[PDB]
């Protein structure tokens, strides 16, 4: 009986995207609401992509921000104008006679499935579109043919019933192209220690604020967190050959805390006398105290890694001459990551906004996502794209995106700014010649147990005591 319903649509030989739902072509998952796609064909996602039923905002979502692991963005505009070019079905017999006697036909099917499966499917098709120009453009920036393809394709559909949907696509297109280029309190004054506002020659880890080092850095990784997309971080495009193309915000983001993390850690290892180490980790451990007030998760978690790394956290002779209450604020900040970070996730819920999320958390487990979960699932011989696994990483850049509007009431400084946006501890050494070297540095001025402590000259020729993390009116 449903087998007229699928009578009802093309032939497979004049039209791809009505052959009927197989176990060997889609899988869903298992309510009587909208059915959640767990695997297909690419032929059945576009289907339903564009689906005459019912609208589905979810996977349209879902979908275009996550094809670029499955589909080219070329061929999903190629199969969405396909998909959009359904073949009308024949006259009947009765029409066909009256059509050679020049009467009208009746075409009560020909009319229905027009408005019934043309119209809908050839709307969801404009919907796509639009979706991808609003929330993707990036995909258009980065392929000017692909804009062109779009454009001659949304200017030469007919019919006032899609000339809305039309006017609107190349609204959102114009607007994206012209793009080519705050406050409601007053912030808190720039703070100063030893180098003076312009003085940037005097910049240092010790001859900065502490406050204003914590401020900038917050500032430099709120706009990284904030450029971000998530199709930055599907099918682990940052980790494989076109990575500066696809993922140049996550990149930059992740060149940025390593950059600092090595930096806290050279700035350590590298002052050889005992006293003045004390006042680097020191001031480090005020620069996280700030960071934490700030709700900066991301500029703690690097302080704790630094800490934490294989040069730092064997420094004995250091750690023991850190008062009791700054071990304490470096123990409690270690203590977020423990037990899978359950402490962090609690105070990351507590928290009110601005902050800035500890972003390697979701690097780890949408790795673990990519790692552990088939690209393809099989069926009755066939290979269907595991689309769940796509899902899986999505809900972990939507974790993201919720925290991605939230601007710091802070000033700005541009020298420091460039300073740290200038960080380069690794110099022209690649990442394991410099982590050795730290290392060796470490063995050199704390060595392993049985060899006594050597004493080493000063290199720091101004006051190492801290101005402290008062702002102070
Ligand atoms: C309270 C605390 N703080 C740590 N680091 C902070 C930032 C820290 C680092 C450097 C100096 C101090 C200082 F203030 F003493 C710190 F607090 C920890 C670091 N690590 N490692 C993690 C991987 O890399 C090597 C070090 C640990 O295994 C543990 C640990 C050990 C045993 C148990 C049990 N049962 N639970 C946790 C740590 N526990």
């Amino acid at each position: 009986a449903m087998a007229e319903e699928q009578m009802r649509l093309p032939s497979a030989d004049v039209y791809r995207f009505a052959e009927p739902d197989s176990e060997e072509n889609i899988i869903f998952e298992e309510k009587a609401g909208i059915p959640i796609i767990k695997a297909g064909t690419v032929i059945k996602l576009i289907e339903r992509l564009t689906y005459h039923m019912y609208a589905d905002p979810n996977f349209v979502r879902t979908f275009l921000t996550t094809y670029r692991s499955f589909c080219k963005p070329q061929e999903l505009l190629s199969l969405i104008i396909e998909r959009f070019e359904i073949p009308e079905p024949e006259p009947t017999e009765a029409d066909r006679i009256a059509i050679e006697n020049g009467d009208q036909p009746l075409s009560a099917e020909l009319k229905r499935f027009r408005k019934e499966y043309i119209q809908p499917v050839q709307l969801r098709v404009l919907n796509v579109c639009r979706h991808w120009v609003e929330h993707h453009f990036y995909d258009f920036e980065r392929d000017a043919y692909l804009l062109q393809r779009m454009e001659e394709f949304i200017g030469t559909v007919r019919g006032k019933a899609m000339k809305k949907w039309v006017e609107s696509i190349t609204k959102i297109i114009q607007r994206k192209k012209i793009a080519r280029d705050t406050f409601q309190s007053s912030p808190p004054t720039v703070e100063w220690h030893i180098s003076r506002p312009g003085h940037i020659e005097t910049f240092d880890l010790l001859t900065l604020h502490p406050i204003e080092i914590a401020r900038q850095l917050t500032l430099l990784e709120s706009d990284l967190y904030r450029a971000v997309q998530p199709s930055e971080l599907v099918g682990s495009v940052w980790t494989k050959e076109d990575k500066e193309i696809n993922s140049p915000n996550l990149l930059k983001m992740i060149r940025h805390t390593t950059n600092l993390t090595l930096w806290f850690e050279k700035c350590i290892v590298e002052t050889e006398n005992l006293e003045e180490r004390v006042a680097v980790v020191s001031r480090i451990i005020e620069i996280l105290q700030v960071f934490q007030e700030l709700n900066n998760f991301n500029g703690v978690l690097e302080v704790v890694s630094a800490m934490n790394s294989s040069p730092v956290y064997r420094l004995d002779h250091t750690f023991e001459q850190i008062p009791s209450r700054q071990k304490k604020i470096l123990e409690e900040a270690h203590e977020l990551s423990e037990d899978h970070y359950k402490k962090y996730l609690a105070k990351l819920r507590s928290i009110n906004p601005p902050c800035v999320p500890f972003f390697g958390i979701y690097l780890t487990n949408i790795l673990k996502t990519e790692e552990g979960n088939p690209e393809v699932l099989k069926r009755h011989g066939k290979e269907l794209i595991n689309f769940s696994k796509r899902r899986k990483v999505a809900e972990i850049t939507g974790e993201i995106q919720q925290y991605q509007n939230q601007p710091y009431c802070l000033r700005v400084e541009s020298d420091i700014k460039r300073f740290f946006e200038n960080l380069n501890p690794m110099g022209n050494s690649m990442e394991k010649e410099f982590t050795d070297y730290l290392f060796n540095k470490s063995l050199e001025i704390e060595p392993r147990n049985p060899k006594p402590l050597p004493r080493f000259p000063k290199k720091y020729s101004y006051p190492l005591k801290s101005p402290g993390v008062r702002p102070s009116n």
